C-alpha cells in the first residue's frame, strides 16, 4: 500500500543511481526540492530548508486564498527592515519551483536565519514564524506555546488571518519518535500523511538532519517499508529518494538509501513536523 502527500503526484521517473533510487525533479508536480549551496549561510539549515519546502506547497494549496489575503492586506506582500526590503512573497511564490535559488529559501538563508552558529532550526517553528509570526527563539527547545505576543519581525505575512495565541489558527505539530515502535512511527506518518498534512522527518546524522517525507509504502501489517523523500544536501541532480525503512541492529527504527541490515544500520528517525493547509480558515467573516 502506498500514501502520498495531498496534492503531489508520484513521481514516475525513478532509477537506480549509484547510491540511491531516485527521481530527478520535475516542477509542477506538487513536492519541491529545496538545494542548499553550502555557501556559509546555509550549511547547517536543512530544517529551514524542509519548512521551506513545506512552505511551497503550502503555496499551491492556497493560492487562490494567498492572492485574495494579499488583495485584502497589500501591506503584507512585503517585509521591510528600517527602510530596507528583506522579502517579497510574490517573488517567493514566482519562484517557488526553484530548487537552488528560490527566493524563499534566499531570504531563510540571508536574512532570517544567517548561519544560525551550529544551530539550526526545526520546520515547525520556522513556519509558525512565518505564517503567524510566533516569535522564533534560539533556546525554545519544545513546541511553539500558544500563546498571544508580538510578531516576530521576520514573518507573520499571514496573521491577519492566522493569528498568534488560537489553537485553531495553529497550522503545525511535531511528534517526538525516540522512544516509539515501528507500527506507532508507520500508523503517525499514515494518519498525517491521509489527513493532508505536508510532512517533515528529523533523523541522525548536532547529529540531526530533516529531511521532507512526500510519500510512504506501507506492508500487509500497515508497517513501513519505504519512504520517498527530498532532502536539502542532496545534488540537484538527484531529486526525490526512495528511503528504506526498518529496525535495525540497535533496535531503531532506521531509514537508509539501502536496505537496512547488519552491515547497514541506516539513521535512526527522531520526530516528525507536519503542516496543514488551513484551507477552511481564510474568511475574515469565519
Amino acid at each position: 500500500t502506498s500514501v502520498w502527500t495531498k496534492g503531489v503526484t508520484p513521481p514516475a521517473n525513478f532509477t537506480q543511481g549509484e547510491d540511491v533510487f531516485h527521481a530527478p525533479y520535475v516542477a509542477n508536480q506538487g513536492w519541491y526540492d529545496i538545494t542548499k549551496t553550502f555557501n556559509g549561510k546555509d550549511d547547517l539549515l536543512s530544517g529551514a530548508a524542509t519548512a521551506g519546502n513545506m512552505l511551497h506547497w503550502w503555496f499551491d494549496q492556497n493560492k487562490d486564498q494567498i492572492k485574495r489575503y494579499l488583495e485584502e492586506h497589500p501591506e503584507k506582500q512585503k517585509i521591510n527592515f528600517n527602510g530596507e526590503q528583506m522579502f517579497d512573497v510574490k517573488e517567493a511564490i514566482d519562484t517557488k519551483n526553484h530548487q537552488l535559488d528560490s527566493k524563499l529559501f534566499e531570504y531563510f538563508k540571508e536574512k532570517a536565519f544567517p548561519y544560525l552558529k551550529h544551530l539550526g532550526v526545526f520546520p515547525d517553528h520556522v513556519i509558525d514564524m512565518f505564517i503567524n509570526g510566533y516569535r522564533l527563539s534560539l533556546t525554545n527547545h519544545g513546541p511553539t506555546p500558544v500563546k498571544e505576543g508580538s510578531k516576530d519581525p521576520r514573518g507573520g505575512i499571514f496573521d491577519a488571518v492566522f493569528t498568534r495565541g488560537d489553537q485553531s489558527k495553529l497550522l503545525t505539530s511535531r511528534h517526538d519518535f525516540k522512544e516509539k515502535n515501528l507500527k506507532e512511527i508507520s500508523d503517525l506518518i499514515k494518519k498525517e500523511l491521509t489527513e493532508g498534512k505536508a510532512l517533515g522527518l528529523s533523523h541522525t546524522y548536532r547529529i540531526n538532519h530533516v529531511i521532507n517525507l512526500w510519500g510512504a509504502d506501507f506492508d500487509s501489517n500497515g508497517n513501513l517499508k519505504a519512504i520517498y523523500v527530498t532532502d536539502s544536501d542532496s545534488n540537484a541532480s538527484i531529486g526525490m529518494k526512495k528511503y528504506f525503512v526498518g529496525v535495525n541492529s540497535a533496535g531503531k527504527v532506521a531509514i537508509s538509501a539501502k536496505e537496512i541490515k547488519e552491515d547497514n544500520i541506516g539513521a535512526q528517525v527522531l520526530g516528525l513536523f507536519t503542516l496543514s493547509t488551513g484551507q477552511d480558515s481564510w474568511n475574515q467573516t469565519n
